DNA sequence: ATTTTTTAAAAAAAT
DNA sequence: TATTTTTTTAAAAAA
């Protein structure tokens, strides 16, 4: 499969974005054999959330602030997880690929993606933004 | 007492120093009946700490890093519990003081200083640089 | 005043 | 290999 290379590339147009952006992931879709729909979907989210990361003062102040997740990122990590693995990806990979370790579509280690999309799968959270819960005894 | 003011004046000196600073540390130690050595020591272990923490980047990036605590910090941090309770103050409002809650001598929670404040005095961590240490499951 | 328990997230084993 | 559970660490607050 490329669907590696194709999420490599859509992450490379969002950072530097031009008028033939779509049209060129559509092309590298097409000649991969993998859902073009699915593709530029991918696309417009990533753009979204890395939009909304600077609307939160940038990557760094983002992974430091009081948000855990963002609804916009929720819904990539499953489109990210759906089309990989209809591209046949096992899940230790699509977490691994997806993660800081390579592709750095989220700003998350494989562990924080994977913990995450289970609990998204087993509806312990919702398509929402999620803030970092503190740790610790509860108040009496 | 008045070591909650004289710490904070010997915060608000070290963020902007000039010659007459350790002058006013003493005299204002000395109105006090606080021992003007020990208030002294504290001014240039904060000093130090400061400089540390720009020459890793500023606060900011110093929070975020792999290291919980700086060797010199961990000096600073029992001198300060060390100089409030000579002057009575209570360990829970120590650690209250010198965290982000109040003066933020430190880049702190209360429960960041008091929790590392016994693990000190317990002997189970050194007065040196300690790492971040990652949660988790240990590799087989 | 000092120690232990609890919680939440992350990491990786267990299933 | 897909999904669940356990373990560890730090932080928070009870014990």
């Amino acid at each position: 499969s490329e669907i590696r290379k194709l999420l490599q590339e859509i992450k490379k147009q969002v950072d530097n974005p031009g008028n033939s952006s779509t049209t060129e992931i559509k092309k590298m879709a097409s000649e991969a054999g993998i859902d073009e729909q699915t593709a530029e979907e991918i696309y417009h989210l990533l753009t979204e959330f890395y939009q909304a990361v600077e609307e939160h003062g940038g990557i760094e102040k983002y992974m430091h602030s009081n948000i855990s997740w963002l609804k916009i990122e929720l819904e990539l990590l499953s489109a990210c997880y759906q089309i990989a693995i209809l591209e046949d990806m096992k899940v230790l990979d699509i977490s691994e690929m997806l993660s800081l370790n390579d592709l750095r579509i989220f700003p998350k280690t494989p562990s924080q993606l994977q913990n995450t999309y289970y609990k998204l799968k087993k509806e312990l959270i919702q398509v929402e933004d999620i803030p970092k819960n503190k740790p610790g005894r509860k108040r009496k």
